[PDB]
């Protein structure tokens, strides 16, 4: 019954995608973003320049006030609103009606972006991060206690963009290959361990305690692959040496400057490829995602922004991480599977692919305590 839900994803390029939905009744459609870097689910209630519509709930007769404030901080972006509950739906989703928790979006900073067509953020993470605090049940746990709806969900981002995000399920018409799967370390991001970095097939040769210092996240609400800093500093060392053969503005590193080439000349080759190795499923064993540069190359001649940057919050698989890839959040048997998207990347003498097995001695030192 997937194929209603295929290709219900919109967005515009670094600017998150989003899903319609209705709350309330009559219902009042919005266009909310699909975050699984966070827990609450919320929309604009009150008119902003950046919004053109709004969630009313004077107009709703299903809408209950909890009577509780609310504030959440992102990374980039917080708001504060008004906890209460509300019928939901998904039009290009499962056809069931939930009651949920939204949070109506009174006052925000940096949250809202104008012209990027969604006016709401659906958290897809678990209830531990969840504000106020993790008894504030998020959409999805309420989705499926309510309905016969199975706790997984799979996104297929495709790099204005567009994807799939198929709600209770796997639709293997959107994938190649085999899915690989590594274990949700802990249920409150979607928590991974990263066991080894290669560039060009070059091993990074780090401790790999490195890459998940703090932690390592999957978060389709973030657009670049984010890394420690050390790690970061490393891999850009290594960037620049394969692509030295061009000279950058050094702020085109950081992500300030962009670069441009004659239409249809951009020197693809002169990037490496980037693979990352996650834990697997049995003893000893791992499997490899490889990115290429078209994917942390963003489009903005032909102009591009470098879309790796630093953290002090861990590794973040953001949306440039995900794009040509199938992402299977299998909540009910704790893990993450990766396949080759139908929307997959397209270099000439190179592809983004996902491979297994790979042995890796001692993967548990790899996390962070
Ligand atoms: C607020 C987000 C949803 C609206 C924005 C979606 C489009 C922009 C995605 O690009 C970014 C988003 C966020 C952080 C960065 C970043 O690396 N820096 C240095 C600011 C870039 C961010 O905070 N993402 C969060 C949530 O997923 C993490 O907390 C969700």
């Amino acid at each position: 019954s997937f194929v209603e839900m295929v290709d219900n994803l919109r967005g515009k390029s670094g600017q998150g995608y989003y899903v319609e939905m209705t709350v309330g009744s009559p219902p009042q459609t919005l266009n909310i973003l699909v975050d699984t870097g966070s827990s609450n689910f919320a929309v604009g209630a009150a008119p902003h320049p950046f919004l053109h519509r709004y969630y009313q709930r004077q107009l709703s007769s299903t809408y209950r006030d909890l009577r509780k404030g609310v504030y959440v901080p992102y990374t980039q972006g917080k708001w504060e609103g008004e906890l209460g509950t509300d019928l939901v739906s998904i039009p290009h989703g499962p056809n069931v009606t939930v009651r949920a928790n939204i949070a109506a979006i009174t006052e925000s900073d940096k949250f809202f972006i104008n012209g990027s067509n969604w006016e709401g953020i659906l958290g897809l993470a678990y209830a531990e991060i969840a504000r106020p605090d993790d008894s504030l049940e998020p959409f999805f746990d309420s989705l499926v206690k309510q309905t016969h709806v199975p706790n997984l969900f799979s996104l297929q981002l495709c790099g204005s963009v567009g994807g799939s995000m198929i709600i209770g399920g796997i639709d293997h018409s959107l994938y190649t290959g085999s899915l690989w799967y590594t274990p949700i370390r802990r249920e409150w991001y979607y928590e991974v361990i990263i066991v080894r970095v290669e560039i060009n097939g070059q091993d990074l040769k780090m401790d790999c305690k490195e890459y998940n210092y703090d932690k390592s996240i999957v978060d389709s609400g973030t657009t670049n692959l984010r890394l420690p800093k050390k790690v970061f500093e490393a891999a850009v060392k290594s960037i620049k040496a394969a692509s030295s053969t061009e000279k950058f503005p050094d702020g085109f590193w950081l992500g300030e400057q962009l670069v441009c080439w004659q239409a249809g000349t951009t020197p693809w080759n002169i990037f490496p490829v980037i693979s990352l190795y996650l834990m697997g499923e049995v003893t000893n064993q791992s499997f490899r995602i490889t990115i290429l540069p078209q994917q942390y190359l963003r489009p903005v001649d032909d102009c591009y922004k470098f879309a790796i940057s630093q953290s002090s919050t861990g590794t973040v698989m953001g949306a440039v991480i995900m794009e040509g890839f199938y992402v299977v959040f299998d909540r009910a048997r704790k893990r993450i599977g990766f396949a080759v998207s139908a929307c997959h990347v397209h270099d000439e003498f190179r592809t983004a692919a996902v491979e297994g097995p790979f042995v890796t001695l001692d993967m548990e030192d790899c996390g962070y305590n």
